[PDB]
This record gives C-alpha cells, structure tokens and sequence, in this order.
C-alpha cells in the first residue's frame, strides 16, 4: 500500500535517471 | 543522425508521459 | 504532512508538463 | 540557435535533477 508507493517512487527515480542520461548524450551529440 | 535524436526525443516524451501518469496515480492514492 | 506530499506531487506534475512542452518545442525546432 | 537548444537542454537537465531530488525527499518522508 504505502510501501507499494515508496517502491513505485524508487522505480520512477530510476526511469528519470535514464532520461537525464539520454538527454545528456543528446546535448553532447548536438554540441558536436 | 539528427533523425535518430528526434526519435530518441519522441521516446523520452513518451516515457515522461508514463511517469507523469504514475505520479498522478500516486497523488490519487495519497488523497 | 501527507497533504504536504500530495501538494508537492501536484507541483512536480506541473514542472514535468512544462518540461515535456519544452522538449516538444526542441523536437519541433530540430525537425526544421 | 543550435546553442539556444543546447542551453535549454541544460536548463531541462537542471530542472530534472531538482524534481528527482523532490521525489527522493518524498520517498524518504514515506519510509
């Protein structure tokens, strides 16, 4: 219930870390 | 190549909509 | 407390809507 | 102009780090 929310948050933080890495590779590529 | 960046922006925008949906589900579960 | 979390979520959803709009304008601009 | 897109990617990445920090604070507040 509440722990199910905490687990979903940790999943959502992992998904936003992969998005910030891929946004950083796209900024890199645009910068070349 | 620029096409490859535009496609990865489209995949990011679709993953951003999935997370906003998940966090709206959680904000519902909290009210 | 719990309502403070619900309010922060609504703030974070508004911030991710402005990021998805600006990512969409950047995709538009790259597409021209 | 491409410089303007790279700067707005940098502002998005800095706003993405602020949201992940906020959602880590909330996941702390829930444990």
């Amino acid at each position: 219930r509440m722990k199910q929310i905490e687990d979903k948050l940790e999943e959502i933080l992992s998904k936003l870390y992969h998005i910030s890495n891929e946004l950083a590779r796209i900024k890199k590529l645009l910068g070349e």
